[PDB]
């Protein structure tokens, strides 16, 4: 059936044919849905028509669908799976397939950007410090001095399991967190477990409130191995306030680049377990969930203490007040040092923009109402009034599990 | 379908079980291939014998079972008298134990409803003897002064007759019993709040003679047993009113806004074992948001950010200011606080979610589940900064219901 999406601002109403494609199970079922849930629960013979399907989709995608060409890549593919139980992506095949698991990503509300995606194959890569070499370039081309600009850098597919090419950092660049004798946390509480895991490695932390931690590179199912990302190549912003001046004393600062490298990327049956991919930072996901989640930084109370704000009943909204106050300096930050972000107000109403390009040109738009209204100031985006159908498409992004949980050492 | 889903808490790592997705009744929408959790909603005949029989039962022995009574004589005998009622009569009443019974429970099911740690504390009013548009007026007034209690507010419901052949439907043909009209001008714009234009114009043509000011108390249009629906002016003292000002900024109450304090919703319908209430007012106290954020800042309803920003002084050139952000608390700020003020009962954001918290775990350990819609729990302002926000929530739909239904003058049949 074809399915209709309205917005109830603007009353534009459009229509979804696009979810019929779609393979892969959502969680939900005709009683339960499981749209909140952050996870809800190969062999030659599995692999053959995942391939089929994705070739089939990529030469429809450049208009050379039944072609000699497709004809041939077809046959070419099933020798190579029948002789070798795998097969390897033609470079435009990689780079099609990485820019399309972005635009399929239902949760990524910065999708218009999805066909502007610089990919580095890195399928060559044998040993951590080929890894290591790989992400600096990556880190520095994406960086570009402050004009961020897209890019994910591709390893080694995975073989039989034992082979992984792994980052084991959840972020390129991410700071320590700490576990105080005190019991508090000093730092970032997010990443307490791999910096554990990095001064257990033999890393030497200077235990400071913004160390950037090294990266941690695991290279064909071998043990991982330390590095330090040359401190020039890592762009950091102190944050500041434009109206108040005692901002800059509460010692605050990020970094310019956020850059996934955790997830799964899968592309016609193949699985690359190694693909660090980086853009530029919405506001809210450093200066609401990165420092006011109760289970990270935390400093909406010394905030709202440094505004003198009424805290003793919830009522008075001074939590409300400290949080708009504190995503305000970040922007401000960003912009005066000349680093490109988006705030949250631009970026929905970017994505709004987006969807009615892909229901045009593509009969919908997989999105994930959760995950693109903002953590904050909600209603007042265009897309907390945007119904969505969420659906999932393939090439796509997935997770996978902690590698400290499946990897087994020396 | 699995017999044990969990959930996470993933600010505090508390995990729940939930067996209590296992009485799902109805569809949500949803397939293993799509979800459809972010849409609003997914022919004037009634069940017949065959249908009622087993949503009666269904019902019948859910009661018996909550009050400790269930395989009794007392359940046994129930099941019978009803079973030949329907038989009979092809539908059945229900007793008033069982109404009250069912008018919680639907509450206490309603997965998009914030409020539902106070379910079993609803006064329920019985008005099942109702049978003209006068005497659902007398009964509504009743409700609205016991309801709004001088600003105490007590949650309320009101329960007209059940359907019968869908030709004789008692209906409120408003969506709220209090709200201020909408009037679209000739140049285009709206004086008033522009989400009620549609039922205005209908009371104006009803016969409604129209103050055309900001804030007009809609009148109620009230159909009973099917008739044409016929015209009331509430009472004016039975509207509790609270001007809104705020704290620190004197200029605010310049602004001459105000909002009604009894948010009181008479457009669902409530199914009770097969049984269909298409008028059932009920009424709670107001989340500060649902005013602050959606009834003021909205753009197609008061939407008020600029005037409110101008006199902020605020810079409103560029969106990364966060200039709408900054308007958006202090209009919060000053609905909580005049309400507070003019002690008419309230409730912030983030007490609401976190008693809603609380009550879930509750739920969950009693009861063995709670449905709910984060979509709608989650508060339109400020949503990682309250607790449901990273609370893994299952949505699905118990029995009995609070259902939508299709609006009265589409479906009408004029006399
Ligand atoms: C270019 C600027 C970009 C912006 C502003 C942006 C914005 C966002 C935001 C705000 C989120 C939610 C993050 C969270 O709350 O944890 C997100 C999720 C996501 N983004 Fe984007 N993004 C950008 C680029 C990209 C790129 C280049 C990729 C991949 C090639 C990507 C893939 C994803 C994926 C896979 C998710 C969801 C991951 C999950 O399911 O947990 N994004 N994005
Ligand atoms: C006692 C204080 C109450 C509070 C604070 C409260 C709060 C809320 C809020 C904020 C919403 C979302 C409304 C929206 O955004 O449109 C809601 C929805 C809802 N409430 Fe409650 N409520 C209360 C009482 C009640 C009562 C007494 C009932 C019925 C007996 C009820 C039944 C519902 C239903 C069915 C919805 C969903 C309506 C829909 O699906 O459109 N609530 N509530
Ligand atoms: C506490 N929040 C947790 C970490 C949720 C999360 C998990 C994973 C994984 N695996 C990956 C996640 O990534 C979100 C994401 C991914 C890519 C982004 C890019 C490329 C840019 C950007 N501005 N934000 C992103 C945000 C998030
Ligand atoms: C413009 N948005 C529309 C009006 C959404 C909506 C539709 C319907 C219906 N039918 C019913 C709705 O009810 C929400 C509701 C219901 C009862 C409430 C009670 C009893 C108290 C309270 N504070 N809010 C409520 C909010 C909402
Ligand atoms: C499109 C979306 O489903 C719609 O705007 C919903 C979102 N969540 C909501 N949540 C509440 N509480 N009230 C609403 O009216 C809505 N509207
Ligand atoms: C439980 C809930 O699904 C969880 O907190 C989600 C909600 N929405 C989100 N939305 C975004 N953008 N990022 C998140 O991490 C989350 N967390
Ligand atoms: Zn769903």
């Amino acid at each position: 059936r074809f399915l209709k999406v309205k917005n109830w601002e603007t009353e534009v109403v459009l229509t979804d044919t696009l979810h019929l494609k779609s393979t892969l199970e959502t969680g939900c079922t005709e009683y339960i849905c499981m749209g909140s849930i952050m996870h809800p629960s190969a062999t030659k013979d599995q692999l053959f028509p995942l391939a089929k399907e994705f070739i089939d989709q990529y030469y429809s995608s450049i208009k050379r669908f039944g072609s000699k060409a497709h004809m041939e890549r077809l046959e070419e593919v099933n020798k190579e799976i029948d002789t070798t139980s795998t097969y390897q992506l033609k470079d435009t095949e990689l780079i099609y397939g990485a820019k399309h698991a972005w635009r399929n990503a239902s949760r990524c509300v910065g999708r218009i950007q999805w066909s502007k995606l610089q990919v580095f194959d890195a399928r060559d890569c044998t040993t951590a410090h080929g890894m290591f070499n790989y992400i600096c370039n990556h880190v520095k081309y994406a960086t570009n001095k402050g004009n961020l600009r897209s890019a994910i850098t591709i390893f080694p597919q995975r073989t039989d399991g034992k082979h992984d090419f792994r980052v084991w950092n959840s972020q390129l660049i991410r700071y320590a967190g700490y576990k105080q004798p005190d019991g508090s946390t000093l730092g970032d509480p997010a990443n307490v477990q791999f910096t554990e895991i990095c001064i257990q490695q033999g890393w030497k932390p200077p235990r400071g409130r913004f160390d950037v931690l090294p990266l941690l590179l695991q290279a064909n199912g071998n043990d991982p191995e330390l590095f330090q990302i040359p401190p020039e190549l890592v762009l950091e912003v102190p944050i500041r306030h434009p109206k108040f001046e005692w901002f800059k004393d509460l010692g605050l600062k990020w970094y310019g680049l956020p850059a996934v490298s955790n997830m799964l990327l899968e592309i016609g049956g193949l699985e690359f377990s190694a693909c660090p991919f980086s853009g530029w930072y919405m506001g809210t996901e450093i200066g609401v969930r990165d420092y006011c989640d109760n289970s990270r930084y935390n400093i909406l109370e010394e905030v709202a203490k440094k505004m003198n704000l009424d805290m003793r009943k919830t009522s008075s909204l001074w939590k409300d007040q400290a949080l708009v106050e504190i995503n305000i300096a970040v922007l401000y930050s960003f912009q005066s040092d000349k680093v490109t972000i988006v705030d949250h107000h631009s970026a929905t109403e970017s994505f709004i923009k987006h969807m009615e390009n892909e229901y045009r040109c593509r009969g919908g738009c997989p999105a994930d109402w959760v995950w693109i209204v903002p953590p904050m100031s909600g209603s007042i985006t265009p897309v907390f009034h945007q119904e969505m159908l969420n659906y999932r498409l393939t090439p796509s992004f997935e997770y996978q599990p902690d590698p400290w949980n499946t990897h087994v050492w020396k």
